[PDB]
């Protein structure tokens, strides 16, 4: 019952649901299943699904529907791919995901079995960077970037995928989320990955972190950061969205810090 044009404009991204199994009783964001795929040419593909639980009316099936047009024209190594979605006739639709053998950026890099180097971490604020550079030149902002969003598949290529401590200045004061800001977001990301999954800010409230900001106060430099690094992340917390560094002036700058460094647990 939704617009007759705009079911026309989503068919590429809808997935006929003789060709899905869900494995329901098999959980992996929270609600994420292991699922099969069969694709056109004939490819049974392993993916994981999530239900989207809180739809129900026209214009949230109708949101949903266009932004899976959206996500869907996006092609990068470094952004998480929507192979489909699911409309189904008796139950919330269905987000279907390529799978990611090593789950969410934070998880991996806050577990103690795992033993990522200075290079490593900053190898995947780089990955990161060149997602969002990509993102950005598509004119998209993300408004939720942070190591938690970020996927980490089978050949260690790290995804960016969709939160006060990580929001800019301007967007605590006026709800405005410009690329710019999605910048500021992704300094505290690298935060994130220089301490190998910290909670930001530990001992201020969510609410006083704005007057916190306006004291000129911010994060400090994390045991692992290498100081060219550090400068790297103060750019991406200026006040003044314009003094920001663009994505693609983070692509440049963190290669070459990146390329000083020997030593990788975790390459490609
Ligand atoms: C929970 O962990 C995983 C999560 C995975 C995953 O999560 C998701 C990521 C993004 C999205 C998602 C992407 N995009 C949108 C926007 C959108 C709106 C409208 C239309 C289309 C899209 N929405 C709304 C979304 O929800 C959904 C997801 F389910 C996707 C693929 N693979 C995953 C693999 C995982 O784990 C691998 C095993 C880890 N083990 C290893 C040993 O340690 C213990 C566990």
């Amino acid at each position: 019952a939704l617009n007759p044009e705009l079911v026309q404009a989503v068919q590429h991204v809808v997935i006929g649901p003789s060709s899905l199994i869900v494995h329901f009783n098999e959980v992996i964001f929270g609600c994420v299943y292991h699922g099969t795929l069969l694709d056109n040419d004939g490819k049974k593909i392993h993916c994981a699904v999530k239900s989207l639980n809180r739809i129900t009316d026209i214009g949230e099936v109708s949101q949903f529907l266009t932004e899976g047009i959206i996500m869907k024209d996006f092609s990068h190594p470094n952004v998480l791919s929507l192979l489909g979605i699911c409309l189904r006739s008796e139950g919330s639709p269905l987000v279907v995901l390529p799978y990611m053998k090593h789950g969410d950026l934070r998880n991996f890099i806050r577990n103690e079995t795992h033993n990522p180097t200075v290079k490593d971490l900053i190898g995947f604020g780089l990955q990161v960077a060149k997602g969002m550079k990509y993102l950005a030149s598509k004119k998209f902002v993300h408004r939720d970037l942070a190591a938690r969003n970020c996927m980490l598949d089978e050949k260690f290529t790290v995804k960016v995928a969709d939160p006060v401590k990580w929001m800019a200045l301007e967007s605590l004061q006026t709800q405005k989320f410009t690329t710019k800001s999605d910048v500021w977001s992704f300094g505290v990301l690298l935060w994130e990955l220089m301490t190998r999954g910290a909670p930001p800010y530990p001992d201020v409230n969510t609410f006083d972190i704005t007057v916190y900001l306006l004291q000129g106060r911010r994060l400090l430099q994390p045991e692992y950061c290498p100081d060219p690094l550090y400068e790297v992340m103060l750019k991406c917390w200026h006040p003044k969205a314009e003094m920001r560094p663009s994505f693609s002036e983070l692509v440049s700058r963190i290669s070459a810090i990146f390329s000083t460094f020997i030593g990788e647990h975790y390459v490609h």
